[PDB]
């Protein structure tokens, strides 16, 4: 049931230690911490205390990951958000691709979650529907607008792992409405993997009174670490601050 494989150079979690306000950053499908942690990093600085986990099965095989469910991925966000509970009285979450559903995820099963940053987060992807073959599906590059950016991602996606995204993607769709802490929702114009309308399924879903959608034009889906990377990490912290306990 564990994983077989060590963890990849650059997939590391990463901690750190500083105020009573947390941040968990959450990483996509196929995806290591390598995607979030520019933002994990700049937001310690900023004196938070920061949470990214590695998800299970991600970071070290692809067969890993083929022998997880997506019970496995909420397990590993639920671990860190009871690490950071342990320690914060006011817990923000953000997350990118799947760890933007599972940022909903999170805080349709946690009321005290104060403010979420879902980021090209997933819903609904029809594409999953219609080719619903091969046991493991070639990688397609990863979708970046700077094609100078290294992203760490397996070079397979085991089609068995596209079906247990999809059972994540429908819960957390049909539960949005539990939702009523500010939202920050993200979106790329030029996202070619996460159907940019899925921003207007969250934004109409969620319950929040407090919530918007700040669109992107200078990035594609891996926009954590693209051309507006410096634009995300300036307003989350803004977010943070204002609805910060
Ligand atoms: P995010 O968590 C990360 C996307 C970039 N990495 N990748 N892969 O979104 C995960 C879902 C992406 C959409 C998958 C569509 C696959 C369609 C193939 C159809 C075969 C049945």
């Amino acid at each position: 049931m564990s994983e077989q494989y060590p963890v990849l150079s650059g997939a590391e979690p990463f901690y750190a230690e500083n105020g009573p306000v947390g941040v968990l950053l959450v990483h996509g499908f196929t995806g290591t911490p390598h995607s979030m942690r520019p933002l994990a990093e700049a937001y310690a600085k900023a004196g938070y205390t920061v949470c990214l986990p590695r998800l299970k099965g991600h970071g070290t095989h692809y067969e890993d990951m083929e022998r997880t469910t997506f019970h496995d991925w909420v397990a590993s966000v639920e671990e860190g958000y009871g690490w950071l509970k342990q320690r914060c009285q006011t817990i923000f979450v953000t997350g990118l691709s799947m760890g933007g559903t599972l940022t909903l995820y999170l805080a349709e099963h946690h009321p005290d979650i104060c403010g979420i940053v879902p980021i090209n987060a997933a819903v609904d992807i029809p594409a999953i529907a219609a080719g619903m073959l091969p046991r493991y599906l070639d990688s397609i590059g990863s979708d970046l607008k700077n094609p100078d950016v290294k992203e760490l991602a397996y070079e397979k996606t085991p089609t068995a792992s596209l079906l247990q995204l999809a059972r994540l993607m429908a819960q957390t769709k049909a539960k949005l409405d539990r939702i009523v802490c500010p939202a920050l929702i993200f979106v790329s114009d030029e996202d070619h993997v996460v159907p940019p309308g899925n921003a207007d399924i969250i934004f109409q879903g969620i319950s929040s009174t407090e919530k918007e959608i700040v669109r992107l034009r200078n990035s594609y889906h891996v926009a954590t670490l693209d051309y507006d990377q410096p634009m995300i990490i300036e307003r989350s912290l803004e977010f943070f601050a204002k609805h910060a306990g």
